[PDB]
Parts: structure tokens; C-alpha cells; sequence
């Protein structure tokens, strides 16, 4: 299937690379109004975290060749604006963070693009999580969420854990890596006062709907989970910490039998299992949505545990980005 | 009380300074076979977390001498062989981290002292924590412990909660600064594999007693409560997030009302609470053992709570061994 | 004098603080269309770099009050509308960082400011540095320019050297901390391409006019300095690093004996001397301009030699726009 | 050549990845007293800085085993008793920092090795730089050092601007990442004070001795060269700021032309060029020794310049001292 992406941020650059790795989707045109041609051939060349792409890019005729595919590039503040239909742009992928609803985000559908996949969480849209429950999705959506990175990292662990013991009720708080919307030193940040202090000095505590929006895709656990977030200075890589009740008792080396089962078979490719001595530098550029660590957890009783698993928040949420989008054109 | 530092580290120097500000008791010897005199000013004198002394440092006739008070300075690896009744020390601080058995700690009473107070976690010597357990402490005991800065930090929460609404159980979680035990680059850790990768490059997950250690200062706690850690790359201030069951119903504002009266009475100075938005930094140099941040934390429902405390790890804990040495001498 | 702050940032901020410590300089009122009150109370109590502010802080009936003083508080987005006169304002600090030409900052004069001290350098507004050209400023300036930190911090450390020695030829470097201009992660900074890669994991090359700049305030040297920077990832202070020729021979010893002996008389408080074994928080909240670090430099022969200097590029310069207004104010 | 590793740490760790690159190196046996084997399967798997190692690693009866190639691993704090030519090491790479002379380096000739590559600069063991003066090597020289990362990005740039400018004089500051010699946390150091302040809070000043060695490579430029470092806070990547003074004039665009020329002949895969807008990152894992970047630096004249490089301390270096042994290996 063809693809635009709106807002070459990171996770518009992150899917675009998760589609030229993987060869699934082919990526044929960008908007983003800020970041004009040329830019967008170093934005894309080199980066912080994930390094060196491999290939050529480079501008020719207006385009952004990537290892020769063309790309058409838009500069439209206005959705509504972008030449999508023209450019054989099928399917596009919302990823500035700010045309999250199905109102704003359906304002590419006038441009010619036949459905929207919007990367991040929605008031409205409905939100699927692969290996949980994107098997929801059908024909007649146009507009649809591939929900959070942290919600992708909790949710198949939740649904392992809950289809084998029962969850009766969970906290969650997530140590999440420095983000965009974070700031270098103390500065403004109108609405979220911790959010403007600066990023690489403290630990920031944030509130997050990530935990809440797991009992929307999996809808037993409606009202039984919810959470928080310490923002701490690292640069990706983050992790979810699970405290659960569980209605039947589970030893925990019957937890990480069943979590390893399903990492080994329908869940392969989303959620790991390791027992190895890991960190978060060890899941960099890691596709998994969520990669259980056995050894990090810790059970008080037989129905009370704290469960740990990693994420790397731009590359596995990228990469579940372009396999919703797979899924969603096999199933037109 | 005349007190004599073993160990000259970030513990040894910080509860020494903390005795300086204070002035509540008279740092009359330190013994450090790896830091010289001259070492020891600038040491001491300069700190990067928490600033410069306020204060004069210098040495004099092979003393250090802080504000004008002489201070007896000792060389021995072996602590059988340190002439503490030579100085005049009649209580150790053991700040070492390799002298935490009470055989070993014991060690100071063969050169003239007459208590110990290991500045950690003991295998076997009574522990003791401020506010919580203290007055438990009688004069037939030489040896003691002040359990950890986690330890610290979660007991006082926990009495206050437990004393309330009667803790069922709880799983607790610390995101903590780096120590000195961890490496700048991945690096050989002996046993603990994950303690030896870099430091300012990862969240590293990490074992401690600390939770359960909470069922020796409040034997009702006893097997009810255990927990891990995140190190993360903050150089100082960490934070306990504790997920529990409680036994009668607790709205959250009641819960704050509680920590707040708590604060404002017998554990004021130990337990701290705000309702500001704050974050790590806004801690550095505080000297509660633990500070309730309301605006953090999060209920699921009356019986099922995340609570957030703060605390700085290396000054309040520091503080806190000046204060049971004080609480000790007022018992002789 | 009464003085007005547009810009409530680090450097809006902290001359703000510096500003309670001289009865020279009153602070009376305050604009920033990006933080309200309410938020100003907060951003103006908590401080990542430099801790909590040690007097009172509040708002009542509209007003911020700083130890007890009532400032009034301005919300414009436009300087032209900021009612200065009203509010007794004579000098404006403008430390916005867009308003620094002659006709942007001149703005504020139409709302009653007599004079107007960009805290940046100026494309044509006279600049000035303390200790090096401020007798320069008289009576009928009526817009100046305190030029930057890097420049503050190399501009007395050259006079004193081409005062000696002569300075034929020199280029700088400056190891700088991150600033509010950087990005936490990979984002995009319109032309500057360098300046978007994430602040935290980078060592940043950066250019800067502040070497040439120096040939202003001391009109010798003019077209015989320049240089640029790395911007690295620490929080706050900076070090320049100055590789000069020098006219007459100067053995190392004569170099420090030279900078000892100016940091003692004409240049105290501005230049400061140090031997000690230093390192850069060693100069956090530190409010000199420079810091020659003799230990650190090191000399090829008798005229060619690198001196390293330190700098608080937050506070020292805060310290020295808050110095500039009273030098002004003694001239009125 | 059959190649053991005397310390398995960083470069003794990316040493043995960047021999599993090639045909003409085998490594054979490893002696690392502080990693015991089953620590050495996980140690060389996971790379916090340079990530998981793309090969196969295991233990299996008693040896190491990468991509199927089994390793003697020997635990020997005197390396007179390691038993290379048991192993059959023919070269050892000595890269435990702590045996630098040809004295203490010559023990590995007690054990049966041949040959002794020294990963560091040696007080008097013969030193070679690649590209530069390795063709100084012959087969009666069986102790060699490769010099410092440091002298490895300096000594190619030096030599192509002295070569077609000649160096009057010059002083050099490199911006050095972190290394396993500082400590997370202000902490003993004893004879280097500087070195053991917390290394993630601090610029921290330190001497060198690589502007200075880049005369014994450069008999030419001995006596002409001098410089120090600053220590920041990144993990990998350093840069080198050299500012010299030319004998004959040469524009910016002149200097750039003739290190592109360098680039692409002779010191190909030695020396880099480029001219993007490149920071630290771009570099991670880059196996130059010297990427000169045409951007950063800058001219104050046709006789006066500061020219920038930057070098992949960890990586580069170590791909060095494989292709140096690779060298010594041609001419047997
Ligand atoms: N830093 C914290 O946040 C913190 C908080 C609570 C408790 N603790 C505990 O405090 C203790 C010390 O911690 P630290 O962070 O100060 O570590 P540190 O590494 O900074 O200090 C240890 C000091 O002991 C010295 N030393 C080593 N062997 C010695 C010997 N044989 N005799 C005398 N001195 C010796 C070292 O030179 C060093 O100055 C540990 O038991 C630790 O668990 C630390
Ligand atoms: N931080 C340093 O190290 C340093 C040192 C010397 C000089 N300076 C200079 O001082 C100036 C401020 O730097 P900073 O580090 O405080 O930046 P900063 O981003 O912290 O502060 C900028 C402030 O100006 C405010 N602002 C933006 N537009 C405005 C407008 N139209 N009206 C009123 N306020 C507005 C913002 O809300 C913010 O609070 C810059 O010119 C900078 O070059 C900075
Ligand atoms: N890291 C760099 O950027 C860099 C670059 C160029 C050169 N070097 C040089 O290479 C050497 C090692 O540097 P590193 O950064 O890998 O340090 P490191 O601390 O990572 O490695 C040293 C290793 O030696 C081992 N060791 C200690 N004593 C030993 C003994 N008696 N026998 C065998 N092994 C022993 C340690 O366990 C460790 O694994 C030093 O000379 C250093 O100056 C380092």
C-alpha cells in the first residue's frame, strides 16, 4: 500500500524508516510544513539515537529520494490542503500530535486519502494494539488509533496475564525516556508546570491515560487499571512496572512460563521474554512493543506481583505503525 | 557527642557536614587509609551535588580542622587498629559500606569506642529508622544500623498509612539517583551484573531489601511489603512509588489530610508533604527522610493506591544519622 | 532605580534574584505573555540549577510579591504596550532574546522607560562589559547592550593579557552548557541545523560572535580575536579556552601572577583567580564574569599559551546586568 | 594472526569485535581476572554504547565461543604467568591501562607471546600511528604502543596540514567523552583530584600528553605541538580543536580542499571529511581515526586557524589497533 506522512517529527521519520527497512508500505509522499526538502534529508540521514540510515538520500526535482523511491514533499499548515489523491497517497499516517480526533484527523480524507491512521492515542478514533485486538478492525473505518507507545508496551502483557490469571485491578507507572515536549532548562510549559522543568536534570513526574486506555482495548479490563509516569534523563527506551491482583494464585515461574509462551506464538515479534541481566540501553532500536523481564519483577504473594517489561518507545510504536497498516490493506 | 567518621564518601562527608550545619554533634575523628589530609579539604571543601562548604577547611598540624575545630585524622585499613579513644570519639559512624555486620562493626569498640552506628543496612545489628522504630533503641545495644535512604524514606509513609487505614499489602517501586557503586562505562560489577553498565546511559533495574526491611522497624508490616529499583541517570534525589492495598477505605483527600497532619506533627522534619508541582531537583539538599508529593500520586479506588514520596538520598539520609546519635546520647 | 523585566526566563529570572541582594536596583514590574502569575510564583521559587529562592514569594491582588515587594505584572506580547511609566519602571531589562536591535528593544520607551539593557548582544546597540569598557556609558544612551556571557567572560581575561603582553592574534573556544535555544531531542531549528540534534546526547559545534565581539569593548583588538563554541550536555557553566599570541614574552608563572593581581584590585568581583584542582559545578551560582583556572591552561613557549576561564553563563551574567544599571543609575 | 586480549574491557571488548571483522586477525585467548567466563558471554553480548553484538557468543566447555571460534580465557593478575603460547597467541593486545612500559609489557613474552601491542601511549615502547609512521615498524621492535585515541585523530590532521603548510606552532584541547577511569559520583582519585568528580555533572579540565606524541609520530612537529583536554558528559565520541599557526598562507577553502585530497587517497579510512552539519552522535561507532569537519572551524587569517576533528574514542582506536597488527603481521 502507498503512505504519506503528515509531520516528519520523530515518529514520522521513525515509520518512514520502519517502511524502507521492512518493505511493506512504500512510502510516496510527507507534509510538514516547518522542515522544507533539504532538511528533511539530514533530519533523516542522521540520527541522535538510532544512527546513520543506510542508503542514499538525497534531494532531486523538488523530491526526497530515498535509496531511489521518490517521495512528494507538501508544505500545508492545513490537512485539508494536502494533495494526497494526486500523489497516490492511499493511506496516511497522522503523526504531528495535534489532528488527533476523528474531526481533525478526517480532514485528509478531503485531500484524497483514503484512510488515516493516527499515531497516538484519540478522544474518539477507535484505537487498536496489535496482537490484542486489531483483529476489531474493519473495512469501513477510515480513521482509526494505533493508541500510545506505552499502551502498546502494557496491553499485550495485560493480556497474557489476565487470560491466564485473571486481573482483578493494577497500577502502573512507566519510566519514560525524555520526549519532544520536554524542555532544556526550566521553561514554560503552560498547562503541565513539571513538563517545563528541565529535561536531563530531574526526574519528572507526569500523569499518563495509557493504563485507563489498555480497558478500552481489551474490554474486560475496563476500570481496572490505571497509572502514572516519571519522565527520567535518558533519550529513548522506557519501561512499564505493573503492581497487579490477580484472581487466580500464580507462582511467579508460572508467569514467566505463560509470558514466555506467548512470546514464543501468537504474540511473537510484540512482546519478548528475557531472562537475561538487561538495561534499557540493551532494547535500543528493539521492534518489540513490550519485552517481559523476568528476572526484574518481584512477587509478594500468589496473587500479588509487580511485573516489569521494556519498550522502546520511538521504534517498536514506529514499526506497530506500519503493521497496522499491513493488516488494514489485506483486510480491504 | 564526640563522633568519629569511618569512611570519608559522599556518607561520611555529607553526615559530617550535616553535623557542621547543625552543630548537634562534634565530629572529633575521621579515619580514611585512602584519602590523605590535603585530599580531605578539597574533598570536602568542594562538592558538585551539593556546593561548595559554607565554611572554612584546611589542614593544619595533620589535623583537619572545619571552622577552627580540629578533627584527628587516621590512616588504617583495618578498623581493629584505630585509636578512636586516643581522639576522644565515643560514637562511629561505620560509612564504609564493607563494615555492616556487627562482627565487623564491632571492631571500633577495640580502639576505645563505645557505640557504632552503621550508616546502612546490617545483616544483623538492630536497625533503627527516625520517627518510626527509634524509641525502641535502648543503651544495651553497641552496634545499630540506620537502615538505607529507602528504608527511610518509605517507613515513615508507610506507618502513617498503615497506622490509618491498616495496610493488606504493598509493592514498592524507587527510581533512584546514581550511587558510587555504579560505572561511568559498562564495566566489570562483580556479582550484579546490571550495576556495572554505564551509568548515565540507562535505566538499570536493581534488587533491595528495603521494602521488606520497612517489617523490621514495623513488625505489623512484617511479610506484608517488598519491592525494587530503577538507578537512572540523576546524580542525586530519588523517589518511592508504593502501590497498596488498603484495609479500610481511603478517599485520596483523606489520605492527603492524614500524610499532612502527620508532616505538621510528631514526624515534622522527617516526613515532608507538598501539593506543588514539583520534580527531583526541587529536593536536592532537603532534609526530610521523605516528602509525600500529592499531585503525583493516583487511586484506582478506596482501597487500592500509588503513593510518591521523595527523597534526597544522600542529605537526608546523612541528617538522620546525626539525629539517631543524638536520640542515643540522650538515652546514656 | 526602579526596573522593569521583560522576559521572565533564566535570565529574566535570576537578574530578578540578583536584584534582591542590592538596595541599588528595585525590581517593580514584570512581563511575559507565557507565564501568568500563578506560574510565575512557581517558576520564580523553584529552581533546577540554582534551588529554591531563600526569601518569600507569593501573589496577591494581581501582583507578584518578591520579600515583601508588590510587582506588577504585564502580560503583552508586543513591548510597545507594556505600560513601564505607570508601573514606575525607568530601566527595562530585555532578556526576551527577539527584541535586541536599537529599533525592537527602543519599543519600550514608548510606554515610558527611560532606558532599555538588552541582555544579549546587539547588532548596533552600544555594548558594554563590566570592568572593561563601562566608563564608556554615559547620560544619553538610552538603549545599551550587556553583550553575552561568552563575552563578559573572555573580554576582562584579554584586557588583562594585551594590557601586559600584548595580544597579536587569538582564537577561542567555549565549552558551554545547554541552553533554552536547544532541543531535547532530535527537532527541528530552522537554520541551524546543528542547534536541533538532542542537547543531552551530543556534543554540539555551534558558531558564536562573541570573540569578535570582544574588538568592540576593547577597540585594540578589533579584527585580532575570534572563535566558536561546543555546546555539551551540563545544565549550567561554562569555560572558555583562549589560544593566544602574545607580543611581549610571558613565562606561565608571570601570566598568573598578572590575572592574580587583577582579580585582587581593579577587576575583584569580576575576575576571579583560582589554583585549585576545580571542576565546572565548582562555579555554579557563581557570580564573577571569569574565573582564570591556572592549573588548567598550559603554554607551548613564551608567546603562544592557552588560558581557561570559567563562567556561571546564567548567573555571573545576571550579576553583571544588574551591576550595569547601577553603574548607569550613578551617572544619572 | 592468532591474537590474545590482555583486559576484556572497553577496548579489549571492541578490539575483539573489530577482529571478528577480520579475515587476518584471530582472536584466540582472553585473560580479564575481574570477568570470569559465563561474566564475559554477557559482557561482550551487550554494548550500552555500540549495542548487542551482531554474532553468536556463548560459553561452552570452559572456552569463550564467538561466532563459533573457541577462546581460552585465562584469569592472571601478573601477566608473566598467562600461557599465550600454550593458547597460541602470537600478539597480545596489553589493554588493562596498568602495564605501559616495555618492562612491564614484556612479561607477556615470558608466557610465550611474540609480539605486544600496547593500547595506550608508552613511556618508551616505540609508538606508531596509522596512515602516519607505521611503515617505521620491522620485525626486531617486539613491543609496540598504538598511542592514545587522542594522538590518532590529531597526528593524520597534523600531518596533511604540515606537509602543504608546514606548523609553526600549535596548542590542541580535545572534548572527550566520559571513560572507565572517572567516577559516577565525586569520589577518590588520588593522584588526578579532577578526575574522580562526579563525571555526568561535570566539564572537567585534564592534562594530555597526545599533542605533545604527535611529535615522536611527526619527528618533524616535535617541540611545535602542545595541548590539554576537557572530560564531558557523553559516553563515546570526543572531538579535537587544534589551533594552529602555518608557515605558509593558506585560505579556509585551501585547508579544506587539501584534507578532502588526504581523505581520498592515501589516509582513506584514516582521516575523514566532511562538511555537513554534523554532531558528536553522527560519529558513534565510526571507524576513522579523524573526521575533519569542514563547518566548525575557523580562520582568523591565512596564518592563524583552528581546525575541528572528531574521532569515535572507543571504536576507532580499536579498529586501529587491529589494522596495526594486521600491518606488523605483513611484514613476518
Ligand atoms: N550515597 C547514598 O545515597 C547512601 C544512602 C544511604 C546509605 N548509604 C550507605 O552509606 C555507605 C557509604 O556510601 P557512600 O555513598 O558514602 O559511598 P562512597 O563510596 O562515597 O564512600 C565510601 C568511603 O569509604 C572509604 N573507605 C573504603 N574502604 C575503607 C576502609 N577500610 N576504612 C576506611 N574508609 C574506607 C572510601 O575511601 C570512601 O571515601 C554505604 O554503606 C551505603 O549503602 C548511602
Ligand atoms: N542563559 C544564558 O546562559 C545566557 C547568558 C547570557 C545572555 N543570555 C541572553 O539572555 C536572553 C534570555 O535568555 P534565557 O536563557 O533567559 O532564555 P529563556 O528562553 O529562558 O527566557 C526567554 C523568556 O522570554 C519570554 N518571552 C518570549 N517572547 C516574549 C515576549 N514577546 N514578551 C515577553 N516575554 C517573552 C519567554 O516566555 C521566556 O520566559 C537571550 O537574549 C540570551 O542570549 C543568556
Ligand atoms: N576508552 C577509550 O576511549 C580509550 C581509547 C584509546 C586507548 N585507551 C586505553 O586502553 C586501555 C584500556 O582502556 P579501557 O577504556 O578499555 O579501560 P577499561 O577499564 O574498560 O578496561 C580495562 C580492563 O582491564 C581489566 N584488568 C584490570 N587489571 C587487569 C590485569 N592485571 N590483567 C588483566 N586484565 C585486567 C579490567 O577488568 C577491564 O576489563 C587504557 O590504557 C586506556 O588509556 C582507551
Amino acid at each position: 500500500v502507498k503512505v504519506g506522512v503528515n509531520g516528519f517529527g520523530r515518529i514520522g521519520r521513525l515509520v518512514t524508516r520502519a517502511a524502507f527497512n521492512s518493505g511493506k508500505v512504500d512510502i510516496v509522499a510527507i507534509n510538514d510544513p516547518f522542515i522544507d526538502l533539504h532538511y528533511m534529508v539530514y533530519m533523516f540521514q542522521y540520527d541522535s539515537t538510532h544512527g546513520k540510515f543506510n542508503g542514499t538520500v538525497k534531494a532531486e526535482n523538488g523530491k526526497l529520494v530515498i535509496n531511489g523511491k521518490a517521495i512528494t514533499i507538501f508544505q500545508e499548515r492545513d490537512p485539508a490542503n494536502i494533495k494526497w489523491g494526486d500523489a497516490g497517497a492511499e493511506y496516511v499516517v497522522e503523526s504531528t500530535g495535534v489532528f488527533t480526533t476523528m474531526e481533525k484527523a478526517g480532514a485528509h480524507l478531503k485531500g484524497g486519502a483514503k484512510r488515516v491512521i493516527i499515531s497516538a492515542p484519540s478522544a474518539d478514533a477507535p484505537m487498536f494494539v496489535m496482537g490484542v485486538n486489531h483483529e476489531k478492525y474493519n473495512n469501513t473505518l477510515k480513521i482509526v488509533s494505533n493508541a500510545s507507545c506505552t499502551t502498546n508496551c502494557l496491553a499485550p502483557l495485560a493480556k497474557v496475564i489476565h487470560d491466564h490469571f485473571g486481573i482483578v485491578e493494577g497500577l502502573m507507572t512507566t519510566v519514560h525516556a525524555i520526549t519532544a515536549t520536554q524542555k532544556t532548562v526550566d521553561g514554560p510549559s503552560g498547562k503541565l508546570w513539571r513538563d517545563g522543568r528541565g529535561a536531563a536534570q530531574n526526574i519528572i513526574p507526569a500523569s499518563t491515560g495509557a493504563a485507563k486506555a489498555v480497558g478500552k482495548v481489551i474490554p474486560e479490563l475496563n476500570g481496572k487499571l490505571t497509572g502514572m509516569a516519571f519522565r527520567v534523563p535518558t533519550p529513548n527506551v522506557s519501561v512499564v512496572d505493573l503492581t497487579c491482583r490477580l484472581e487466580k494464585p500464580a507462582k511467579y515461574d508460572e508467569i514467566k512460563k505463560v509470558v514466555k509462551q506467548a512470546s514464543e506464538g501468537p504474540l511473537k515479534g510484540i512482546l519478548g521474554y528475557t531472562e537475561d541481566q538487561v538495561v534499557s540501553c540493551d532494547f535500543n532500536s528493539d521492534t518489540h512493543s513490550s519485552t517481559f523481564d523476568a528476572g526484574a519483577g518481584i512477587a509478594l504473594n500468589d496473587h500479588f506481583v509487580k511485573l516489569i517489561s521494556w519498550y522502546d518507545n520511538e521504534f517498536g510504536y514506529s514499526n506497530r505503525v506500519v503493521d497496522l497498516m499491513v493488516h488494514m490493506a489485506s483486510k480491504e
